[PDB]
């Protein structure tokens, strides 16, 4: 299936995310492309691109 | 044609060596075209494949 | 297809975290597909996207 | 589609991963983004994103 | 196919590359993956994601 | 369009610069998509794109 992806699934839920460099977000995800993650973290809202992420805890 | 061998680990008991180090002794539950999705321990995980350097099955 | 959040952000100030730790205090004056255009104080940046972790805004 | 990667099935080749490590390989699949080889008696999927050179 | 790097096409600009390397450098050349420059003497074909950021 | 000018090198002795530090002092054989053929010194290295810096030529 074109641009079937678990990303998306993980939409409105609180999550860990593990970036290439080591950060750790404890984030809720507000969104989701192709190539990006929109998520709160406090008060801080981050455009996170995918290709800076290592895998994601849900 | 556009075939990939990571949708074979589907199911199966793997060690995944991560670009940082890390290593998951995992299971995966789920494969698609950019990402792969395993369970270690307790913990669910989404894995970016780019972040994959090679699995061992 | 043709949706980005990042043209969201066209016209704004914003803290860019680079992926060699550098922190760009930016305001974005362009966006395309692979790139983001930036004024840096007085310096005009063309910031590769692949480069990027990721924005606050 | 040409790539020079699929001549490599059936070969031992040296596979100059990107972290620094080395490996005596013997590929056994070559797909698009992966290469699958034989480390000694480990079955690997390696991603072609990880290697940066291969010596054949 | 729109993107901001064609338009350097002939301008000297600082390239950042991924590695901390900088070149000061005249773009010479423009394609989707490459920026060609010359730094000194020496003529480079610079590959796009080797590029963190560019001063123009 | 699908230009691209690595195809030029084709045929040329090059320094290519490894995104790991090492520098190939090489004749390219091949340019494909994705991939470079060189010969450095007896040795045949198949060099993928993405592994690439720069190439002095």
């Amino acid at each position: 299936i074109p641009n079937f992806e678990y990303a998306r699934r993980l939409n409105g839920k609180k999550v860990k995310i593990f970036l290439r460099n080591g950060e750790v977000l404890d984030a809720e995800v507000t969104g989701v492309s192709n190539y990006e993650i929109m998520v709160k973290v406090g008060d801080r809202n981050l455009l996170v691109f995918k290709h800076a992420i290592d895998y994601i805890e849900y």
